[PDB]
């Protein structure tokens, strides 16, 4: 006497009704308080010049306020100067002035903008890299002294190509040529940040020979909205109750009948828990503390709940033949979801691995080492044929299952009860393939964020709400 077999229609469409409202709203707070998530900034650096003294030991530069560095004025004020390569250093001071940085803001990425003047003398070497030295330092007081986060060298090929003529009326024009992926940050903690840059020149080991003359470089800026952070995490610490009360009532309500549950009952169950597992709002503790590896955990814990996830649509689809069918445990099923649990988390195991190795080395990407950039490509084309096969073959087995339980019913309170069980397994399966193309699409889109909008809000409700429906309709009846 479950809900889905008792319940009156009546009782039915408001509960369907006020779930619906929820997911409604869940869909348009996003686009209510954040309608963007990725907040787009650009710093242009400061061309500082050192005395030549820091040789054993470096030393950071600021672009403004106190204390700051002296600015060549351009490549070409420095000659009347006399400066000489390596004097040379770019700087960038994170935050712009009068703010700072807040923790709210989760993640940085950055790219380079490289500004190449061209020239007659210095064309592009055909196989030209940048090798750059790069250092990075944090500080909380304004009065501090910078501390050191990152010091390494960091190679980079440039992928460029200049369309104008080379005649010597063109030259001052910049190369037209790429952006590259510089730097990731796992985690925010601190109000300032320093960023330094040197282009060491030596013809003996081949570094920054034939690269052009790099006129200036700028830095262009991605961080989490403050806005969409708050509400992301406010929404994920209100949905964490909910479930947990719906699933004890659901366990307790299982736990009170006489006769033992089948598979099905008890994968739902999994199901609740693994939804409970990605809903926690841990991440809480990133504004709070210096964590900085949550970052991974999170894509951890979305290849678990996917994993959950995509066995179970097949599982629940599956348990819906009848016909010889009804198996006791997963060695009937396992020929199934075998490779589909192991498939689950091979989807985010490459982004997993970027997001471990960020933490030794910030400025590696798979996009360096350009076979890497191709065979990331062929990844997310295998993904996505994949998981789109995955998707026809639930639809295939929808399919089936329409196929199979026109038996039951070709074969007045039989009248209505049959029919309405009928509906409810036909709603609740056009809902199943619905929910598994905007999980689809979800992970698609996950993998190419250049979407404006905050649709993850919605679809985020659409799972909790599914989920909720799920363990509401299965539990059993009060008593009539």
């Amino acid at each position: 006497g479950a809900i889905i077999e008792n319940m009156s229609t009546k009782k039915l469409c408001i509960v369907g009704g006020i779930l619906l409202v929820f997911q409604i709203i869940a869909f348009l707070v996003g686009g209510l308080i954040a309608p963007g998530p990725t907040t787009a900034v650009s710093y242009m650096s400061v061309k500082c010049v050192d005395a030549r003294k820091n040789h054993h030991k470096t030393k950071w530069f600021v672009p403004w306020g106190p204390n700051h560095c002296d600015k060549i004025r351009d490549i070409e004020e420095a000659i009347p100067r006399e400066i000489e390569a390596n004097d040379i250093v770019f700087s960038v001071h994170i935050p712009l002035p009068h703010m700072e940085m807040s923790p709210w803001f989760q993640f940085m990425l950055f790219i380079l903008q490289l500004d190449i003047a061209f020239k007659l003398n210095n064309q592009i070497r055909e196989n030209a890299e940048v090798s750059m030295d790069v250092s990075l330092a944090y500080r909380d007081d304004a009065f501090a002294e910078w501390t050191e986060m990152a010091h390494e060298r960091v190679p980079r090929k440039l992928k460029c190509t200049f369309t104008s003529p080379k005649t010597p009326e063109h030259e001052g024009r910049y190369y037209e040529c790429d952006v590259l992926p510089f730097m990731e940050i796992g985690s925010v903690a601190h109000k300032f940040y320093l960023l330094n840059i040197r282009l060491p020149v030596n013809e003996k080991k081949k570094i920054n020979v034939g690269i052009g003359e790099i006129k200036d470089i700028r830095l262009v800026g991605i961080h989490q909205n403050g806005g969409f952070t708050k509400v992301w995490f406010a929404m994920k610490t209100f949905l964490t109750p909910s479930i947990f009360i719906i699933m004890v009532w659901y366990w307790r309500r299982i736990t009170m009948m006489s006769r033992p549950p089948v598979l099905l009952e008890k994968v739902i169950f999994a199901l609740g828990i693994s939804m409970t597992f990605i809903n926690i709002p841990v991440e809480w503790f990133s504004i709070g503390f210096d964590w900085t590896w949550m970052l991974l955990f999170g894509d951890i814990r979305q290849g678990i709940f996917y994993a959950m996830l995509l066995s179970f649509w097949i599982i629940f689809c599956g348990e819906h033949m009848m016909d010889q069918h009804e198996r006791n445990h997963i060695a009937g099923y396992w020929k199934q979801v075998g490779p589909i649990a192991v498939g689950s988390f091979c989807l985010f195991i490459f982004d997993m691995c970027e997001r471990g190795v960020q933490l030794t080395n910030p400025f590696y990407s798979i996009w360096t080492t350009d076979i890497g950039t191709e065979l990331a490509m062929a990844f997310i084309i295998v993904a996505g044929i994949c998981l789109c096969l995955y998707f026809l073959f639930l639809c295939f087995m929808v399919f089936q299952v329409f196929r199979n339980i026109s038996g039951k019913q070709s074969s007045k309170v039989r009248r209505l009860h049959y029919e309405g069980l009928i509906f409810r397994f036909k709603f609740l399966m056009l809902i199943t393939l619905a929910c598994a193309a905007m999980t689809v699409i979800f992970f698609i889109v996950s993998q190419v964020t250049q979407v404006n909008s905050a649709f993850f809000t919605g679809i985020y409700g659409m799972w909790n709400l599914y989920v909720f429906a799920l363990m509401f309709l299965y539990a059993p009846s009060h008593k009539n």
